[PDB]
């Protein structure tokens, strides 16, 4: 059976035939023609704040580093020296003044060109071996790459997210934790199980006391209570209403959090008393963002979390959260590092037991599609819906 | 060469050729006609003793999970999921009141039906989402399984079987000991190493004290002196003499230990005070049952042992020796741990070093088939070609 | 894209294309054609001194055991018992009387002649069933093997090393240590790693100490400073010029050191008081031996030095680095273990460390081939070149 024959009769209403979770063959089509095609979430643009900043990561085979140049301007390139392929920034983070190979020392300017390359003979042009750049984006303070040479639209997404992330002024955050976890399942399992809250219940307590199990607010007409809170937002002059993608690839929407609570915490209050941005009112909830197929966000009033999802194999998938908060917010005085950090460090190893044990159950040959809840899994069909398009349009002519 | 040449050339006095033993390709095939078509051997049945008592197991890549059900029957299924597939049961073995999923709750009863399941739609037709049903038997308190929808014939079997193994109690019995272990050998290896005792001599110490170096023995005309012993046992109403599988499936026969030895310990004398079973006389000796692909077995007068061969991959393979005694047999009392497993738990890891060099050769590009001894191996032999058989019947039309 | 289109359209002055370096296909045929057919270095003859001595290897998938023979010569063969393929010889190195496998004792003598083996019947033919023998040949003290049955001309390059090895006395050393790394780079770029000197100014500190930068030297008209030394040993009795193979495949030559250094040590001094050899002068500096694709060596007054290069996978290589000096000498009186060692096990793993970093970018879709510089990356293309000819010339017909 070929990927066309599993795609020509797949249905919207039900979960992926096994080898699209478990097979090299789709792992390879998916790196192939979807991350290595559409716009990624990489860092947050206060991860290269000075003067020579640098930071690297790895994007499937793809190694990435994200430079300050000189002018100011943050640039990305292939981490892969013109030379003989060297790395050349092997740390994830660093400063420099110039990229300098480890291995002969070829030195390339921070906007990639070539500018000494020792004992190359007269008929050596280094114009020809710059470092070739990635392309890339700065959405109000978080940094988007792509790996394509003929990049998708990324300007209609980001004219509409721009209203809802200028009051959050990621320009002036600062990285207060970082967390990389490998989750054993495929990264669409990963995404499914973010895009429903069916199994918080159960498998959340910590973040439960903050986050509504309404089925409106994790996943997908606006109720009347929604609808108010929409208003006390936008009446404040804080933008809230959903903004859904045309194609599905994106939406955004600032949603109420349970009765008083106030911020991702274990006692509902702020995390931060110095906040990060301009929202208002102090109840206004949290900015909830997805970007398939790389991220998912929540801005709160107090401080923010970025989420990267990254594949890593068939059945692995690397997920980095980033808390961000005000860059003059003091660790120990306007928060707690425990108490910023241990609600979704929790709700994350929560998640990732889940994912495992989902993925443990997919492998047995026994598996076969079962249908989700129209109730409380319609953002699960939205996503398996714009993954299963995205690779049909990959795959034709 | 295909795998149809190979076999076509194969002849019945030689060890097989390389790939058999180390090729992904033939392990699929393994896996598809034989382990995922034949009966199984999984547990004795006083794991699932209890009300609501669980066990599961992997074969190959199945999830399987046995449950002793409200009316008393044990029943075996598919752990995973019908909503999205997760495992149900997570633990080696439990009990439960009902098999609830821990992802988004649906909840089975222990016969499979889905009795209850949250927010599905007026749709949702609950009578086509029980839990996949696995076949099982019961040869006399142990669990046999078949993963085939079309199980192959076990009731010849299971009626050759009965009266050897009747007279052990098995129902009565209680797990004193289990131990997992995994052998660097393609299953086949592991086979071909248990069918014979032409390494016996010089590898196993411990278990020569007890048990016989005879070929007769081990391996595969009556010669008198081992007819006398089925007629010691007959005459006492123990069954005795042997009994072959038409096809070489299975085999049973109760054979005398060595000189004045009555079980398998280091003094020769019985493990447990209070026996498991009536075998009579004392000296009645070993009882060996094998049945292919999964298991080989010895039942003693005082105690008996289940030895369960599962496949992990083309060179490596699961052994599970389960030692059983009389559930009212009491630890420090009627028996001593270390007396009733250290012989068996010794040539486990003895057999596993063997496994293992054996295998270790074997990769060599080198390795060509050699001859099996007529004498030592018949055993080899016997096995060897009842997998080629089987494969054979398989792969036809 | 063909092996053979990669082949065609392949450049001398560049870097190869990736899946020369990182795909299962490219390495499977470099084990195929390059490894299982030229000869390879295995281990000093020293190694084998005494009665019943042998070492054990891995070339690849080969298992392969050397032997001194009751004749006394050096023996090779394959370390699979012709019964049912078991490793025979488990331990790296070890002294026996016969052969003896493990399993069940068929007996070979140190010729392979299998002289016993336990109740194999009437029909069984010894004499059909010796070990497999691996050709061999001496290299004036250095081992070396060839896996296929109809072995290259080794001649040439033994009748033209000769006179350089003899007066390193190599059949009079002892192994003073080994060093046993793995590589987590493609074997190829071990190579090219080795075979410049381009890296070494900012990479290896204490080697530079001695070893001089100059691109003659680690690489490929001689120069005048450098032919006045070729003559300074020339007139002492000492073999110094080049010797370049007709094919590429070995090169001999004795390069000075730096000024004033003797040997491979932090303070330029001999390691060893009581020298292996009789070369002259004191500072005839280093005899430079390569021969594609398993060793390169540096044989100095005091003591001598062997590199084996083995694969392991597309992305992995292991480096066996050996210290060779007089039998007589004696550790902790005529040398310093850490003085003799240091300076090349810090080395080895600067090596390392670069090639693993260099592996890392070759993995990048992004990277291509590069130039290598005319100047001081000869040797790399030198042996890219004869890397390309043998596996073009293999898969002609
Ligand atoms: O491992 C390294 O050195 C860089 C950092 C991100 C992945 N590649
Ligand atoms: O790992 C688990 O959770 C179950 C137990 C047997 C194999 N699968
Ligand atoms: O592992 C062993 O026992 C032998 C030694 C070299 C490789 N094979
Ligand atoms: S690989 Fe970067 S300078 Fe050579
Ligand atoms: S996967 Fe079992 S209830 Fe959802
Ligand atoms: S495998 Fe060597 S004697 Fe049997
Ligand atoms: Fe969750
Ligand atoms: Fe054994
Ligand atoms: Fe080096």
């Amino acid at each position: 059976t070929s990927i066309h024959q599993r795609l020509d009769r797949r249905l919207s209403g039900f979960s992926l035939e096994q080898p699209f979770y478990t097979s090299p063959e789709v792992y390879a089509l998916d790196l192939q023609h979807i991350f290595y095609k559409q716009w990624l979430y990489a860092v947050p643009v206060c991860q290269l704040a000075k003067a020579g900043s640098y930071t690297t990561l790895r994007v499937g085979a793809y190694e990435v580093v994200i430079v300050r140049s000189r002018d100011g301007e943050v640039r990305a390139f292939h981490n892969s020296c013109r030379h003989r392929g060297s790395l050349i920034c092997k740390a994830r983070q660093g400063q420099v003044a110039k990229l300098v190979c480890p291995y002969h020392q070829w030195t390339y300017e921070l906007d990639g060109k070539l500018i000494w390359a020792n004992d190359m003979g007269p008929d050596f042009d280094a114009s020809k071996y710059g470092l070739k750049p990635v392309n890339l984006r700065n959405l109000d303070g978080l940094i988007y790459i792509c790996l394509s040479d003929t990049p998708p639209d990324f300007q209609t997404f980001a004219q509409l997210a721009r209203p809802y992330l200028e009051v959050h002024d990621l320009k002036d955050a600062k990285v207060a934790f970082t967390s990389t976890i490998i989750e054993k399942g495929n990264w669409k399992l990963v995404w499914e199980n973010n895009r429903e809250c069916y199994h918080c219940s159960s498998n959340h307590p910590a973040l439960c006391r903050s986050f509504p199990l309404d089925p409106e607010v994790a996943g997908v007409g606006v109720s009347k209570k929604l609808q108010a809170h929409f208003d006390r937002c936008e009446a404040a002059g804080t933008p809230a209403q959903f903004v859904l993608a045309g194609d599905g690839q994106y939406r955004l929407a600032r949603m109420p959090l349970q009765e008083k609570a106030l911020s991702y915490t274990m006692d509902g209050k702020a995390a931060v008393s110095r906040h990060l941005g301009r929202v208002a009112p102090p109840d206004a909830g949290t900015l909830l963002m997805f970007h398939y197929p790389s991220t998912w966000n929540h801005f709160l009033p107090d401080h923010s979390l970025t989420f990267r999802v990254m594949p890593i194999s068939p059945t692995e998938t690397e997920v980095t959260t980033t808390w961000l908060v005000h860059k003059d917010a003091v660790e120990g005085v306007d928060y707690d590092l425990k108490r910023l950090t241990e609600v979704w460090i929790a709700t994350n190893d929560e998640d990732r037991e889940i994912v495992e044990t989902n993925q443990q159950g997919i492998l047995s040959p026994a598996y076969v599609p079962g249908p989700y809840s129209p109730g409380q899994e319609s953002g699960v069909m939205q996503f398996v819906d714009w993954y299963a398009a995205s690779l049909e349009r990959a795959l034709a002519p």
